[PDB]
């Protein structure tokens, strides 16, 4: 996990959302020292357990109510239970990762500090801060608007089925913990995306420095710079591996949640399109599909960019080899090429899959198969 | 994108079809300088938007007509809408790529110029021009004949359902913009295929030169030639990567269109084969299947050939190593082997997939699954 | 197969379970010499044949009984027959592997002896013995408890269908050989897991020694130590390949059994959840799903860990290269890097698949497809 | 294609079966010179066309007969047509490959001659001849017995439906060309398997020679021997690539035929098992499944063995590196390691897939999916 001053707002958002139980103090040097915060550790654990319990309690209440609003049919019951469970598992994995990833966070931030010192020429505090805040604000505003639309639509739908001998609005009110879990999931995804995008951006800055200092006494300093760049590349690879070892289960459950959410939301949209009982419901389902696809991209594109930027450095190094003649600098470039030949760049989600754009294709296939089975199941 | 004098006809076809909004002037040296053409840029954008709007307007008109011709049943409505949407998305991606790929086009053509200068011994202006013109003419004639057959069949079918209180021929007439989109798609595919086939052909020429100059004072010139060949190979790899970064979204949507078109056309053929209402319709569907498969090959085989030709150069270089003894030439061959060891040759469609013949297999599986679900859906 | 003093209990369990027909004598040096035991060879073969015959005889008896308990419906008959056949094939493959893998076992144990001598600094006899005994005891206790629950549930179910003109409890009693096959399968899986986990643990110890002796006269001894570590790594790779060549068919049938068992047990759970005839049956099916998933992990995680630990040594060697300066030691490290560049670490199940965590994903897809077809089949 | 004296019987079988239209003359040196045989070329082409026409004519006759025997139901018609078409396409691809693969055959046999001269120490004329003749005889006897059983079963079935106003035995008699196509397919598969197994066996002999001459004045001769072994390895790789470029389409259609045949035969077996009209039909379907699986293995295992034997030579070369000290011999071993690092060993079926054991897994998945759809289709 990355905890830097430009992106400290994302850190605070994740902290209040039970995902970053760390206490950070900014040094007089501008560095952010990180340690365990037991108060926020127990707060995160308790909030996660309480909200999961409340979410499932509301689910059971809807299922056991006189007029269920969402959990009415066996198919609807199963789909809604799966939708709630994927969110619960994703947020629980994120909280667990944030609880037991302090050492990885410290190592990653130290490595990023040395890399930024090496790449001080391309650091943009203002631009990085604004990109981080914009991503966080856009994600939170999108989820807030979407939750408002969903709750309003479901309140209208529940009032449409309201019978004088029962209240169906409390059923919708009991689904608020699920939306809180959605907010926690959005914060976790924003944090992971910020970290992965920072890693990829640093890879790109390293490649730009390589191309600008080697393709655009003194040779000794140039070789020292190349050694520093190679060390930064190795440290960025290790930072990617740390992010993986820390949040791979979280990323895996996020991907599972995206897949199941897309399938379930498309199934609900198809049902409403056949029945055409409501149009606002249809548009809310389209917005949910867009949100799920956008967050799938949010979790996929960062790792793909990081791997792509790290795997394009070997070509630059080959160019330097072909253009370099100095003995010590040529030897340093040879060492760098050897180091890059065996670089493991792709992000691994607990070893189950390598997170890149190819996943999307696979996802589509699954979303093409299951959803179509599900549709066939409706007919049958 | 490749814009050369031998294939200038393909460039003009793509330009009038809203895909190559560039102004080209032939120098006294025979070189083709390329720049942005704002007139044709706005013409391409406006034509794309207008024809997409007209296509979807005709779709809605057919769906909302008294006697729909094509959009009659929910299954038929969905299938026809998907068929039209894949074409719309493919042509829109191609137009967008041609609009925002001027720098990549310039770089690719400069690189191809230097490569052709290096490979002047195997350049065949007449043969290249005739192959390009033959490909373009065959593609355009095939799509024209197929559109004529389809429109005649659909006119007959609409007249068969004609009731005195309505005209069903205007429904077919309103599907002409869709056929125009098909022409644009054919032009885009022809252009992409010409570029990729040129890259693969240059790879093959480079390999032939390697084998004829190294396996079939003076050693200094031979090493200079080997250095030029290595530079040409690296430039061809970068040209492949430029073509990818420029038209990968277009290739991806072309592949999606081919898959969905094959599935939908096979479904329609199976329906007509059960009902046997018309035989000309069945033969037109078979011709459509052939056309879609042929254009899938048109987009797949070029990249496969390019990768295959680029990946077989390392074996030739190993042979030279095993046969070369001169110091400087041996060092140059070692440098070339090192360069080839880390060559990224496969064509990437926006990172979603690597375009090669393996895709075909996968496609078949999908075409075996979805189509079979679709058939089962008819029964259900 | 690994036969060591710490894990000799697992060896005895596999021996009485017809999986390790070897006679072992402990030398005065603490080494375990292994040879063929013809008495136990014929005992294993005869027990396997007899128990397979009894299992299938009980299956036929249930199918041909007046009131079948498990083999009642065509779907139930097929599912139960597949469930029994996967277990039979898995245990038969394990027994055959143990019968015809004496040379591989001897080679593997010799190699492990030399490796342990090399890694004597990290050997923990007590911890290894306790981990092995704990794994064996947990597996055997889990399968025993699960068999008891299953047999009690099926006895209750059979008594519920009991008619005065027939006894349905003998039908359940005739399924005891199948549970014995389950015990044999558990023992085989425990043995394979112990061997693979030992290989991975030795890889980890080798990497720890590398990092502690090279990143934490004399240089000659250090280079000798590095040569010994490289030899140990190569021997561990060859031990992995021996385990593969010996028990790959067994691992493949174990994976097939896990897949089919998960599908069938989930199908039975879904049936009981629709009918809700019994709740103990549902909980027993959940326990069976947990057991099958846990043993799938038991067979998958060891190979994944071994490959992961073997593939992370090249980065350590690159670090030594970047930090080493001595001539002979630098040459030894270069030799080690060259050796690691071409290391085949992944475990192969008879060439059909590479056993790692990715399999899980694929399995899920299959378990998502077949089971869903099976559910659709119930409706149809 | 391999045409050697030990396997000349397989060559004659393929020649009379329209697959090897070559004239071979044995020199006084024992070498077999190969050339085009126009008589047998036209005989092969004419026989292929005539038998395909007769097969499809019998298919149409059965479909258009008063009482169809095999082509009765739409599902049965489609399945039988696909079964016949896969065989037709496989044999046509094999015949076309044999017609237009004379240059590849000559190159492959020259390379095999030089390799055998290099590996004269491990050549076993008697064993190779007997293995080739045994494979051919077993394949031909199996297909003959299976065709006899199938034709007898279908004659009985046709006589069971015989009505006094028509003859249903001529319908079975008109399916004899299909069995002739099966014989041609068996011969083609036997030839391809013999060639691929010879390549893999030569790879194994090369590895054995490496291990026996380097791990079990004079050093100059040893380095000469190593150079010859490296040349033999490169020639064997090129022979594999020649076999691919010559018969990849044939292998691809053989694999497609195996897949479709397994699916169709299992579907027919399931139908007969539900109806239980005949038991001999069921056993014949089981025998057909066994035959199709065995020929799938016949086409898969050879390439897998070749790749496995070629990919295990680099480890032996690393061992020699680690054990070799002589300057010239060490340099030769380094050259060999460099050559092996970039070896393309896997067999490619026209670029669609790499033929190895992994295919089997994929096949199973397909055979698990389609067949299950097909079963569901019966219910629907
Ligand atoms: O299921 C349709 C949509 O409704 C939600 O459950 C929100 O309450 C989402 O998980 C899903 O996208
Ligand atoms: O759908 C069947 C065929 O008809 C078309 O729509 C042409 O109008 C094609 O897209 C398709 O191949
Ligand atoms: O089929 C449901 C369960 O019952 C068993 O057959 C045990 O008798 C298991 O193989 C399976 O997990
Ligand atoms: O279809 C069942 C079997 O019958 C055959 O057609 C033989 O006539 C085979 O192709 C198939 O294995
Ligand atoms: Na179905
Ligand atoms: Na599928």
């Amino acid at each position: 996990m990355e905890i830097s001053q430009p992106s400290i707002g994302i850190f605070y958002i994740s902290k209040v959302l039970a995902l970053a139980p760390y206490a950070t103090v900014r040094n007089s040097k501008g560095r952010v020292e990180i340690g365990r915060s037991w108060l926020f550790t127990v707060y995160s654990a308790t909030l996660t357990v309480v909200m999961v319990f409340l979410t499932y309690r509301g689910l059971l209440f809807d299922a056991n109510s006189e007029i269920p609003v969402r959990m009415k049919s066996a198919t609807s019951k199963v789909v809604t239970a799966l939708d709630v469970s994927v969110v619960v598992m994703a947020i629980v994995s994120g909280v667990y990762c944030g609880l037991f990833s302090l050492n990885d966070t410290l190592e990653l931030n130290d490595r990023l500090n040395k890399i930024d010192n090496t790449l001080n020429a391309y650091n943009n505090f203002r631009r990085d801060r604004w990109r981080a805040l914009g991503m966080a604000a856009v994600s939170l505003l999108a989820i807030s608007i979407l939750v408002g639309l969903d709750v309003g639509t479901w309140m209208r739908i529940a009032q449409d089925m309201n019978i004088a001998q029962s209240d169906t609005e409390l059923n919708v009110h009991w689904y608020i913990p699920f939306y809180s879990l959605y907010f926690i999931l959005t914060g976790l995804q924003v944090n992971i995306a910020n970290t992965a995008y920072g890693l990829g951006r640093r890879f790109g800055r390293l490649n730009r420095m390589l191309s600008s200092s080697f393709l655009a006494a003194a040779a000794k300093n140039k070789g020292l710079l190349l050694k520093s760049l190679a060390d930064s590349h190795e440290s960025l690879g290790k930072c990617v591996h740390l992010l993986s070892n820390s949040f791979g289960i979280a990323v895996l459950f996020i991907l599972v949640s995206c897949l199941l959410h897309l399938v379930a939301t498309a199934y609900f949209l198809f049902l409403e399109l056949l029945s055409k009982r409501d149009n606002g419901y249809l548009w809310v389902q389209m917005l949910w599909i867009c949100f799920h696809f956008l967050r799938l991209l949010m979790v996929v594109e960062p790792c793909h960019l990081a791997a792509r930027e790290s795997r394009k450095t070997i070509q630059i190094v080959c160019e330097i080899e072909r253009k370099v003649h100095e003995p010590i600098l040529a030897e340093a470039v040879k060492k760098f090429w050897q180091q890059l030949l065996v670089v493991d760049a792709d992000f691994s989600a607990c070893g189950l899959c390598r997170v890149n754009r190819t996943i999307l294709t696979s996802f589509a296939s699954a979303i093409a198969t299951y959803l179509v089975a599900l549709i066939q199941f409706q007919r049958t």
